[PDB]
């Protein structure tokens, strides 16, 4: 039987009894966030594979607040294998300056649904920086967009090149990653409805998004690329130099359309720009498209990226609770209109023309 990784005592018993770790019980902290995972920071008296501080993520089989939303615990072995694969390809993915990194994966335990990784440090997320007042310095925002765009383009390039390598093909079988995207797309119609939008085109839009995520083998996608999954390490003493970017939360990593990653991050940039700081969100979006387009060996499908941004806006706007109710309803309608532009006869849609302008050489 399993240990109880949802409680501090069960976590300490698991670490000491099942893994023989030497735990500093005063340094065990429950980390906030997550409705489907319980995350702990653990200080150790003795190093575990060279680390004296670790993070443990425990995957639950459902949302804590809604046990009818099912999500398979096997996603956790894909997160472990994904950060192993990124570390095995870090020199090329991290580029000529090595700013973008991922945490090192130390252990995955099947029967306890427990993933242990390196604690890359107590850090604020990009989401914290862009919602802080005053916001993230525009110079850092540009660098962040540039470095993330380059990392993602290099991830998509190598995913295409090594598609049939076994260690890559593994992620085509992250059925929880694919299914979870399916389930998230299914919230598009209810979220629009909530804001008084009954668009009978939306069932057709959703079916296309779902068929693509369930079946696409295009490339390796990080699959949860928004500001809440990105850590910024700023210089200690100098809060104006970016030293590292850490990309976390790879449990949905799968093969899928390249436009899925672009839709996540660019969609988040649209929410940021709309509701937090226009220059921050816009600088980040433009630098991301510039860097991604230049590094990617494959054409951006601007219609599918438009639909991805649209899906992100509908799926996430109410969740974020930014701005007023009226502004959110207008923003969601703009997302719904973008869906119609993506199925249009032309690239003249508002969002599509912005993507083209900002990605241009
Ligand atoms: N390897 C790590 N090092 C340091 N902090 C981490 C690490 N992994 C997770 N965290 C912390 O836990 C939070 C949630 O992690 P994440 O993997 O996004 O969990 P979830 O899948 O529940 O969203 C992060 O924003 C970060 O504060
Ligand atoms: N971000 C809240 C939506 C959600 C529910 N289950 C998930 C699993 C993975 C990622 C997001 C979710
Ligand atoms: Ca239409
Ligand atoms: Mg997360
Ligand atoms: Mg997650």
């Amino acid at each position: 039987m399993a240990f109880d990784l949802k409680t501090e005592d069960g976590l300490i018993t698991y670490l000491t009894k099942h893994l023989s770790l030497d735990v500093d019980t005063s340094g065990v902290k429950r980390l906030s966030g997550g409705f489907v995972n319980v995350t702990w920071r653990i200080k150790l008296n003795a190093p575990y594979q060279g680390h004296t501080s670790i993070i443990l993520k425990h995957a639950q089989p459902h949302m804590s607040t809604d046990e009818d939303f099912k999500i398979g615990v096997e996603r956790s072995v894909y997160e472990y294998q994904a950060i192993k694969l990124m570390m095995a390809n870090r020199e090329v993915l991290g580029g000529v300056d090595g700013i973008v990194s991922v945490p090192e994966g130390l252990n995955y335990d099947l029967e306890n649904n427990a993933l242990i990784m390196q604690d890359v440090g107590k850090m604020k997320t990009l989401l914290d920086y862009v919602t802080a007042k005053p916001p993230l310095a525009t110079d850092i925002a540009r660098l962040v967009g540039t470095e993330i765009g380059g990392f993602v383009a290099r991830l998509h390039n190598i995913g295409r090149e090594r598609r049939d390598d076994p260690e890559f093909k593994f992620f085509s079988g992250n059925i929880v990653g694919r299914t979870t995207s399916d389930q998230l797309y299914q919230t598009i119609i209810p979220n629009a409805a909530k804001y008084g939008v009954d668009d009978p085109l939306l069932p057709t839009v959703v079916k296309d998004l779902v068929d693509d995520v369930m079946h696409s083998e295009e490339t390796l996608v990080m699959a949860d690329l928004w500001s809440g999954n990105i850590l910024l390490q700023l210089e200690e003493g100098n809060p104006s130099k970016l030293q590292k970017i850490y990309i976390l939360d790879w449990e949905l990593c799968k093969y899928g359309p390249a436009s899925l990653d672009l839709g996540y991050f660019l969609g988040d940039c649209y929410l940021i720009s709309r509701f937090q700081d226009e220059q921050v969100g816009t600088t980040m979006r433009q630098a991301y498209l510039q860097s991604y387009a230049r590094t990617s060996k494959h054409s951006i499908n601007y219609a599918k990226v438009t639909a991805g941004i649209a899906a992100h806006i509908v799926m996430w706007t109410d969740f974020m609770q930014w701005g007023s109710e009226e502004e959110r309803i207008n923003f969601v309608k703009k997302g719904v209109a973008a869906f119609h532009d993506a199925r249009g006869n032309n690239d003249n849609g508002e969002i599509t023309s912005t993507l083209l302008k900002e990605s241009s050489t």
